């Protein structure tokens, strides 16, 4: 109690205000691929360009994390969130001016902005909630975070299909209709940037908690990135955990980007149901990364949960890829609900699994190892499935991801750990 600890009302403004721009974020990474079909008669490309759209922001998250991480650990919170929205803003724009056939690089160049605002963005949940929330809020905050970037993918999922009708006979009302949500996203993430610059402090005036105040009075020590993952890698189970993560993420991903061309086989005129899907699916994941936690800390034991919750996607995933030919959408909707049920419920459990594993290993480059993992996996997933998916049809894509994700199963049954909860 010797210092003076307060909690002052902006916390909740910053706490929308990132869960906002976050969110906006999130459906910038989904909107091109969910209409992906749209897009590819639109410019004249291939699906892999739209896909390529996708897999950007995998790509750039993986070589700028630790520097992003780096940046903010030095810098503070006020630079990095004014970077991530600013870039974000920057690339809605050059989106905007991008609506022609022969412009589609100007959209890639605004895509590749936006995946470098995400590495800005994707940190500061956590740092958030501990700078600007008390002890027993900053749980509450970090889920509204984090909740705000799910709410966003959600959004990509369902509204691109509404606002772009496939109308490829007209092409003046197909420019319409992008430039529209370009332009919509764009005014949304302005007034985002402006309010972040404008209210987005670096941190209260007094600590919200007595650890919040230890860590601020604390002196800034020096990190060596490079020696930490040395030491993280020397943690087989923890690579272990890495790969296993990295593998259920990717598969979300490259169900996520390549969901509008396995709905598209074999039902035709269906991208609002398609967006349908992808918002029952990331609404599933939410409330099944709520019970799978809830389900944890009753049993308390990470192993057993986790293989268990590994085994449930797979057979989620089995059954996704054996029911999506039947032509009947509602199986369709029940079956991708239960996948990102399983699929979105394991993340967060997979990564704390991974995070408690690496103790004493600080937790910003396991975060980051998981994150990159989580990238590269995704990229190469989306490519394979998407190549599967144009020569063989969709079943032989999915049956390769059923084939990574009984792999990922083996990998974690192989985990020697009698970690529990503390
Ligand atoms: C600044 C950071 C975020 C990195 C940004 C990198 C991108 C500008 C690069 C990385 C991978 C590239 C893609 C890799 C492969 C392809 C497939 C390629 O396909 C063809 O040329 C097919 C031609 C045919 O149809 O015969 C077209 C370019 C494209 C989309 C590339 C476009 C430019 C991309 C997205
Ligand atoms: C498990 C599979 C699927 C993924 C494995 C990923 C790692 C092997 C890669 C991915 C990103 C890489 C990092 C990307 C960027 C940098 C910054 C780079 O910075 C420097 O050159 C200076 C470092 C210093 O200050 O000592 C050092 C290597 C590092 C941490 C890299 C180390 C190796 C990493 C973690
Ligand atoms: C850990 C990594 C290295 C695993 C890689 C596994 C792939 C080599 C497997 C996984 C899914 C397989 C595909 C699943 C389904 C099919 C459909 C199949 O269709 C056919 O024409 C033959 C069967 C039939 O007659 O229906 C042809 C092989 C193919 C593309 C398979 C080719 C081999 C794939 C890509």
């Amino acid at each position: 109690p010797l210092p003076l600890t307060a909690l002052s009302p902006r916390r909740f403004v910053v706490l929308l205000i990132f869960s906002l721009y976050s969110l906006v974020n999130a459906f910038q990474w989904i909107q091109y691929s969910i209409i992906s079909n749209v897009f590819e008669g639109f410019y004249g490309v291939t699906l892999l360009h739209i896909d390529w759209l996708s897999m950007v922001y995998m790509l750039a998250y993986v070589p700028l994390i630790f520097p992003a991480t780096w940046l903010l650990d030095t810098r503070g919170l006020r630079l990095t969130a004014l970077l991530g929205s600013g870039l974000n803003c920057l690339g809605a724009w050059i989106k905007c001016g991008s609506v022609q056939q022969h412009l589609f690089w100007v959209t890639m160049l605004g895509q590749c902005l936006c995946s470098v605002a995400q590495v800005f963005i994707l940190g500061l949940p956590s740092r958030i909630a501990s700078v600007w929330f008390g002890p027993k809020e900053v749980s509450t905050a970090c889920a509204t975070a984090v909740l705000g970037n799910q709410l966003g993918t959600a959004v990509g999922f369902l509204l691109p299909p509404v606002l772009v009708p496939n109308t490829q006979n007209d092409t003046n009302l197909l420019a319409c209709n992008i430039s529209t949500m370009f332009y919509g996203t764009s005014a949304v993430a302005t007034l985002l940037f402006i309010l972040t610059a404008i209210a987005f402090k670096e941190k209260p005036r007094y600590p919200p908690s007595q650890a919040q105040a230890a860590l601020q009075d604390s002196p800034p020590e020096e990190y060596s990135y490079k020696k930490s993952i040395r030491n993280l890698f020397k943690n087989i189970p923890f690579v272990l955990l890495l790969i296993t993560y990295g593998i259920m993420t990717g598969a979300f991903y490259s169900v996520s980007t390549l969901l509008n061309q396995m709905i598209l086989t074999y039902y035709e005129g269906e991208e609002v149901n398609a967006g349908r899907i992808g918002l029952t699916l990331v609404v599933a994941g939410m409330v099944g990364s709520i019970l799978c936690g809830l389900w944890l800390d009753y049993t308390k034991t990470y192993k057993q949960t986790t293989l268990i919750v590994y085994i449930l996607s797979f057979i989620g995933m089995v059954i996704f890829t054996f029911t999506l030919d039947l032509r009947y959408i509602i199986i369709v909707f029940v079956t991708g609900g239960v996948l990102g049920f399983f699929m979105t419920g394991y993340l967060p459990l997979g990564f704390e699994f991974a995070v408690e594993i690496t103790y004493p290993e600080s937790e910003g480059t396991s975060s980051g190892l998981l994150n990159a993992s989580a990238q590269i996996f995704g990229i190469l997933f989306t490519l394979a499935q998407g190549k599967l998916t144009s020569d063989y049809g969709p079943k032989a894509g999915n049956i390769f991801l059923c084939v990574w994700m009984f792999i990922g199963i083996i990998l974690t049954a192989l985990i020697k750990s009698d970690l529990r909860r503390h």
